[PDB]
């Protein structure tokens, strides 16, 4: 985190499409590719775009991404209950020399049994 | 696959460092970052390395990698049972204009129960 902005919550019913954004500067995603991934903490990422709007194989059409200038975003078409997770976005920034990351984005997705 | 160049198989015991190869050419690995991930077919990706030796996230130290010219490496040590999976490399390709991917290496640890 910090070096990337995402909001910290995003919530949304079955069905609908959901927007997640993710914003830096110049030195980021200004001038490298963006991934995307969902992550369990202490877990491994899993991973679900690459090079700002590729799909990596096994991962559903659901998904889709966007990169222009400064910002980038993530829809998930179809909210599914499977989609509640934690979304983050990284990319290579050129002041730090390594990957920086966004805060994460808790997705909540409403409609389910209690 | 067939872009990359990684042996179809690997087996070790309990404990042992086992390397996985990928080849290459100047117009993938030569030029561009390598990513290494597990993959179950049809199943979004678990990203073990990025940018050719960086860990991700969550990504235990026992694994480790490295690039030198048109060839790439993975190294697990303390090989473990868990360890058991398909691991592929990846890398963009400028003649594709597109990521290049090896045919995947199917590991296998010795010595479980039966």
């Amino acid at each position: 985190e910090s070096v990337l902005t995402q909001p910290p919550s995003a919530s949304g019913t079955p069905g609908q499409r959901v927007t997640i954004s993710c914003t830096g500067s110049a030195t980021d995603i200004g001038s490298n590719s963006v991934i995307w991934y969902q992550q369990v903490p202490g877990k491994a990422p899993k991973l679900l775009i690459y090079y700002n709007d590729l799909l990596p194989s096994g991962v559903s059409d659901r998904f889709s991404a966007s990169k222009s200038g400064t910002s980038a975003s993530l829809a998930i078409s179809g909210l599914e209950s499977e989609d509640e997770a934690d979304y983050y976005c990284a990319a290579w920034n050129d002041s730090l020399d390594e990957p920086g990351f966004g805060g994460g984005t808790k997705l909540t997705v409403l409609g389910q049994p209690k």
